[PDB]
């Protein structure tokens, strides 16, 4: 019983309320945690990585995706509402807002790239009819993030993003396959742009020596594209990752930077790109994949603590609370059940780490460390061996 | 001292009133503020065990109907069809959080139940009210429900009178407590209000503060003590409240089964409250309180790293990125000027710390630290005596 909506139930992670908010979702504590976690971890990356997080609007003015030319082709999809007689809208996506962003910083080209990352709340106007849990949604937030670059950037930084969803993906137990896609009939920006871009991606792919497979012609009108199938542990493909060349915006909002239209000035170009995807669908995958067994560093249930009987309660409960002071995410079962019961009960919320607490820990202040998988031997440990185990499998790290 | 002129001369955020007034960009350095800001209430909600959770921003307008809400607030909504039904966007999450709980169908085993929300909220301002981040229309609120019994009123609200005087304590606030008592309009008896007024006024007399009564104030589902802080500036500002609120359980159908309209049923009450009201707000206060010189848990701009001569730049770079692994916030000038112009440069972005580095530093695998404060002497520390300092300086803690 692997389904997420199954899941999302029996792990008390979300639900939903299509009388109220059909195409939302309602994040209990658990599930808000892992949503974080998740949000967390690819921000712990950006910050080795030189992503730099900004905070936009939710609402604007349709002046806004006028100037950006996604008005005549989103407008159905959006939700649109009137401000002081104005037509204004919800985003459906944030590259737009990015674009006013890159104007005001209004940069040279000394402090090129330029790399801001957006986790905002997106909206879309999805039917009723085609709703389906995590997959189908009309709220998510998207690992969101652009790339403003010169030209002679672009291979560096696409390197870069390859190497960036290689990290991801393989941490959360994923092989994937890629496909470059070149410029199509209708097209706009130069020739020589998109064969400059072309030779630079396909150098960047070069240079991973992994396998990737050409779909000539099959890029977007503005920009050829890097796509990324994921495979999850069901042998399932998603297409969660991407890297996104756009010659159209630079255009449309008329970003400039000075170098080393306007004569001395160039046009940066801008790279679309994401790894999870949105959080609500990566969860879903990384639930079905993993059958809810979530790892330390992203599960909402890291460790439990189990008291043997009442005389050592207290005792147990000191336990828990250092925990819970020192950031871990823990819970304490204190009743008057036995300890095998006791177990049997918390291995159905998959918790990493079960910890009992009986007269002998209590004595040596000591705790015993059980895991949920069974195959991996219990440990004897002192509150500061557990914490520094714990402290260890943490986020993993690009550079640990 | 206008925050507005301070986000602007410390590229912390700007306004775009074309595109999005009433709503903020957050440059990179002002979303690091924004996000250091929930961090410490977040921190605080572990330590005093709120469950963060995550709620739709867009609803059926039945939801405001059955929370009742919708006569007064619909003006100030954003509000939009969605397939030929009444939708808009959250101003608030309240209602939110008791559909929540219904599906949480707790016992009272589980209560308290405290339920936090950061999510983004909306109220249509006039255009020609709206003021930088004073006056808004979108912001995220340090939102939260406590949904207690009866019984557990006096304690909770103690607790959270508790929290507030904490917060504005580390912020550096002084305040004023009022009653808001019975507005003109409102939801239930006069006796259900006898009985929640004298309850806050129970609460408040146990701190023995002065405070003073606010008749009209109270929200049209309870009463509430209101807090009214004074910044540095002997500026006043309405951030916190702690609300009492029989009226919303009954609107929804809450019960929860006790120890001994349901039999062996009992409603819950809802206690709301905020501290920092908005991120938005209080980001505004705290910029105009301090002048824009932040202390080192809250600033964005913690330490840069200031090479004197291009000898030292690889090694000063090292520096640089072995404090951002760790988790501050730092920068560097690696350019030609002499060291005594890169200082004056930086002091305008108020970096808590500078540090200056020489062959001299480099030889000895030191660092000269120098304070914002430049009556505070410099110091020679090595990288690790560094490290030890700023790690001291983190998130005021309750349990510190
Ligand atoms: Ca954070
Ligand atoms: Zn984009
Ligand atoms: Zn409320």
């Amino acid at each position: 019983k692997r389904d997420h909506r199954l899941l999302g139930s029996n792990l008390q992670l979300f639900f939903f309320d299509s009388n109220v908010s059909p195409g939302s979702c309602f994040w209990l504590p658990a599930g808000a945690r892992l949503y974080n976690k998740l949000m967390d971890f690819i921000r712990n990356e950006y910050r080795i990585r030189e992503f730099t997080e900004v905070i936009t609007p939710n609402i604007f003015s349709c002046d806004l995706w006028k100037t950006s030319g996604h008005y005549f082709a989103y407008k159905e999809n959006m939700f649109i509402f009137d401000v002081e007689e104005k037509e204004w809208g919800l985003k459906p996506m944030n590259c737009p807002g990015h674009c006013v962003m890159f104007k005001h910083m209004n940069p040279s080209y000394r402090q090129l790239p330029i790399r801001l990352a957006d986790f905002g709340v997106l909206h879309r106007n999805e039917f009723s009819g085609a709703l389906n849990g995590l997959t189908r949604v009309r709220r998510f937030q998207q690992d969101d993030a652009h790339i403003f670059c010169t030209p002679e950037q672009i291979q560096e930084e696409v390197f870069k993003a390859l190497d960036f969803l290689f990290f991801i993906y393989g941490q959360l137990g994923f092989t994937f396959d890629l496909f470059l896609s070149t410029m199509p009939k209708e097209h706009l920006g130069t020739e020589e742009q998109w064969k400059e871009a072309e030779n630079a991606l396909k150098s960047a792919l070069d240079k991973t020596g992994r396998d990737w497979k050409l779909n000539p012609g099959d890029g977007a009108f503005y920009g050829p594209k890097i796509d990324i199938m994921l495979w999850d542990a069901l042998k399932r493909q998603h297409q969660c990752g991407t890297i996104q060349l756009d010659f159209q915006l630079p255009i449309r909002f008329n970003l400039q930077y000075r170098t080393d239209l306007k004569q001395g000035y160039r046009r940066p170009v801008i790279i679309h790109r994401a790894i999870l995807g949105s959080v609500e669908r990566m969860s879903a995958v990384i639930l079905e994949h993993t059958g809810g067994k979530l790892p330390f560093w992203l599960s909402p249930r890291q460790a439990i603590v189990l008291s043997i009987s009442e005389k050592t309660v207290e005792y147990a409960k000191s336990v828990e609370r250092e925990l819970c002071r020192r950031g871990f995410d823990v819970s304490g079962d204190y009743s008057a059940a036995t300890i095998n019961k006791k177990i049997r009960e918390s291995q159905l919320l998959q918790w990493n780490y079960m910890l009992v607490i009986g007269e002998n820990e209590a004595r040596d202040k000591k705790v015993t460390l059980r895991c949920r998988d069974t195959t991996i031997p219990q440990e004897l440990l002192t509150l500061d061996q557990l914490i520094l185990k714990f402290s260890s499998m943490g986020f993993p790290s690009s550079i640990d």
